[PDB]
């Protein structure tokens, strides 16, 4: 909220949240994982060999996590999942011939009736490169206009410079200050 003071802030909504990193591996939870600081370093296994992160801050929680259709279940991820209050989308701007992963990845996240009233948001990391796709093209390659208008926002932007990465966070931070 403050910090080093900086500007008086506004944010006092508190009202149960919990901001975890779902979609297609490599689509930049390792670059944004590092920016979030990592509140409480945790390291779990919900079975064989699947690899996930849990992080406290205060009373926000956070967790990250890759998925996909290779990928399998337990019962590990669902206990989290209706817990969870946070969803925010990252996909690879630079792998559009994995966007179409991305977006199956989430349809059927996004079809969790317990996450049917969480904040969804999209997020775009390579928008630095030259190559990348655009919030725009990217936000009609995955469908993003096939989804009703509300549910989740996109913005477009660059993981390495942090160029987006701030007002992607402040941006969201409003939408959740101001409860319906
Ligand atoms: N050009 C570019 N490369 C990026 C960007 N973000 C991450 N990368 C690189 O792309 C690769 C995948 O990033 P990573 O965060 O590890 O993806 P993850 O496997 O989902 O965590 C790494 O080599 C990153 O350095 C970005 O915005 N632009």
């Amino acid at each position: 909220g403050l910090f080093a003071s900086k500007l008086f802030s506004n944010l006092f909504g508190n009202k149960e949240m919990r901001i975890l990193m779902v979609g297609l591996d490599g689509a930049g939870k390792t670059t944004v994982l590092y920016k979030l600081k990592l509140g409480e370093v945790i390291t779990t296994i919900p079975t064989i060999g699947f690899n996930v992160e849990t992080v406290q801050y205060k009373n926000i929680s956070f967790t990250v996590w890759d998925v996909g259709g290779q990928d399998r279940i337990r019962s590990l991820w669902r206990h989290y999942y209706r817990n969870t209050e946070g969803v925010i989308f990252v996909v690879d701007s630079n792998d559009r011939s994995r966007i179409g992963e991305a977006r199956e990845v989430m349809q059927r996240m996004l079809n969790e009736d317990e996450l049917r009233n969480a904040a969804w948001l999209v997020f775009a990391n390579k928008q630095d490169l030259p190559e990348a796709m655009s919030a725009a093209e990217i936000t009609e390659k995955l469908g993003l206009h096939s989804i009703r208008n509300r549910p989740w926002f996109i913005q477009a932007t660059c993981a390495t410079s942090g160029e987006g990465l701030y007002e992607g966070l402040e941006w969201l931070s409003n939408s959740l200050k101001n409860s319906t």
